[PDB]
């Protein structure tokens, strides 16, 4: 059937669920989605990072926990708070699209950098810029990477937490027997777990059979192959922890990939284990257990697969578990970029398909998953950056305590916007970068119309064109060298976007829809005041300098567009729709501007 068709009758056919996509460079989403839980845009630099976003946007302890420090002003740790305002923008959007287009910016702003593991981030930049889709064991590579930036940041914020570490941690013993009788060992935290090496498979005998002996190999294995100075070192690897989420990285040969798919029931729904020897071992029932110990039970949370077209293309989607509450019931969620489809378990976990290879396994303490996912806003979050100054650099007034925004309060915005990178097509046109935000004071009062931020974002990468005919963007948008502009960091900006959004606060401007998909944020419809739809006839928008000389008397004069004045007159032409509205005179002068603005070809000066 239609694309949303997750089977197909031949085991070699891949279904149109895991197809590839069309490009989406008004897009509508609603033929790939009919659940509640929102898809990403596939216009990105990264082939991958999607299908992982996913995986973890699904584990209630992580969700939690990188959505919970969402509270405190955390500007310095940019890859965790962008996670942050990811994760809350796709679970507040119950289904509508997202975009990682934020976060995508953070993590090569970052990548771009005596310490060994530099060839990690090497990896990224260069794979950022692409010619296949992806390759081999790049998934697996971000997995331990995102994991291991994330935990970093973790530590440096507030309120120092070590949280993710209890839940990923590997505490993970390197013996390395250099002599007879001697040993020298190291000891490091490692966030996830890599299937990488693999010798001869003793694995699949009577313990083929399922991914708990490969699980096992990975955390206690000895091997004698390394060169020192031609010494071939043996090396033994244990890890001594059983911790509440699991990381796993998959990346074994094809002849071990296509021996792996007729062993049915290889990746196990659920098992327990333990600590006996100083290895791990761990089985399928608690019975085959000889106690010795705490047991701790692992369920799946979810898993990203790899997928080869059968026009030899490569894409990754994420199978999720989700616990709903009301009903002792796991919701079984498959995700293509955009494509989301509600699947059962035997589908879910089957790999008999040989266009699908398991590439990162997520497993989860199974008390832990039944944790519900908590919001940010069941905390009492710092509003501390509405009120505050904080520049970075060297006409507007700042709020009051009296001035505190609530649910349903006025302000007027406007952004403007400079491109990084055009079209680049065959791929996407994919880079426009924020340039500059202005809020006003939208409510009815003394400071009424009056701005109170007036920001201009830093950007360090060589942007292509300053659009300054349509943004009025001065190049001053260096660091150091502003113009007079005062500076602020994307952070901060968009945290004070976020923030009125997240008081439920209406949003009043011209083409808000479009400036919030560049923001990187999503509003509900409820707090928009999008003056383009009401001055809206079928087709054929009305410029806002037209609407500013025809409904009533002021000449722009558009040179370089100013920001915060397009967004004082927003503020006062959705205040005369509003009285347009009061009584019925609305739609009679809707024509007036239409039928008399044709003989003056829709711009007069």
């Amino acid at each position: 059937s239609d694309i949303q068709t997750y089977t197909s009758i031949n085991k070699y056919e891949v279904p149109p669920a895991y197809s590839r996509l069309p490009l989406t460079s008004n897009f509508d989403f609603t033929p790939f989605n009919n659940t509640e839980y929102s898809g990403l845009d596939p216009d990105v630099d990264n082939h991958y990072t999607n299908a992982i976003i996913q995986l973890y946007r699904f584990i209630p302890e992580m969700f939690n926990f990188v959505v919970g420090c969402l509270k405190d002003e955390n500007f310095e740790t940019t890859l965790l708070t962008d996670l942050g305002y990811l994760f809350d923008m796709m679970e507040r959007s119950h289904g509508k699209i997202c975009s990682s287009s934020n976060f995508q910016a953070s993590l090569k702003s970052l990548t771009d950098k005596n310490g060994e593991p530099q060839e990690h981030l090497e990896e990224y930049l260069e794979s950022l810029c692409i010619s296949e889709s992806i390759k081999r064991n790049m998934p697996q590579k971000f997995n331990r990477f995102l994991l291991s930036q994330l935990i970093k940041e973790e530590a440096q914020t507030v309120n120092h937490n070590i949280t993710l570490n209890q839940c990923f941690g590997l505490e993970t013993e390197i013996r390395t027997e250099c002599s007879c009788d001697h040993y020298d060992t190291t000891v490091k935290l490692l966030p996830s777990l890599s299937i990488s090496g693999i010798n001869k498979t003793v694995i699949k005998q009577l313990n083929g059979q399922n991914i708990l002996p490969y699980i096992e190999y990975a955390m206690k294995n000895v091997t004698q192959k390394n060169s020192i100075c031609t010494e071939t070192i043996t090396q033994e690897c244990t890890v001594k922890n059983l911790p509440s989420v699991l990381s796993l990285e998959l990346s074994l040969l094809d002849t071990e990939f296509s021996n792996i798919r007729s062993s049915k029931n290889w990746l196990t729904s659920e098992f327990y284990g333990s600590i006996i020897k100083n290895k791990a071992v761990l089985r399928s029932t608690a019975s085959e257990l000889k106690g010795t110990s705490h047991i701790f039970k692992y369920e799946l949370n979810g898993y990203v697969a790899k997928i080869t077209d059968n026009n030899n293309e490569t894409r990754l989607v994420t199978y999720v578990k989700k616990y709903n509450p009301k009903e002792n019931c796991f919701k079984w969620l498959m995700f293509n970029d955009y494509l989301v489809v509600e699947i059962t378990e035997e589908e879910a976990l089957k790999m008999t398909y040989p266009w699908k290879t398991p590439e990162i396994i997520i497993y989860c303490d199974a008390e832990e998953l039944r944790k519900p996912f908590f919001s940010v806003d069941t905390y009492s979050i710092n509003y501390d950056i509405l009120f505050r100054d904080y520049f970075a650099n060297g006409e507007y007034k700042l709020l009051t305590h009296d001035e505190a925004p609530k649910s349903g309060t006025l302000v007027a915005i406007d952004a403007a916007f400079v491109s990084l990178q055009s079209e680049l097509c065959e791929i996407r046109p994919k880079r426009t970068a924020l340039a500059r935000i202005s809020i006003i004071r939208g409510e009815e009062g003394e400071l009424y119309g009056v701005p109170f931020v007036d920001d201009y974002v830093v950007n360090t990468n060589h942007i292509e064109d300053y659009l300054t005919r349509y943004s009025g963007i001065l190049p001053g948008d260096l660091d150091p060298e502003k113009s007079t502009k005062r500076l602020v960091r994307r952070n901060v900006v968009y945290r004070k976007v976020w923030l009125l959004m997240q008081l439920g606060c209406v949003f009043v401007g011209h083409g808000l829809n479009n400036d919030f998909k560049h923001i990187n944020i999503n509003v509900p419809r409820n707090q928009i005041r999008d003056t383009a739809i009401y001055f809206l006839q079928g087709k054929r928008y009305l410029s806002l300098r037209y609407l500013a000389y025809v409904l009533l008397g002021m000449n722009i004069q558009e040179g370089n567009h100013d920001s915060i004045e397009d967004a004082h007159t927003a503020l006062i032409l959705y205040k005369k729709y509003l009285h347009l509205k009061e009584k019925a005179i609305f739609e009679k002068v809707l024509n007036s501007v239409y039928e008399e603005g044709r003989a003056h070809n829709f711009k007069v000066p």
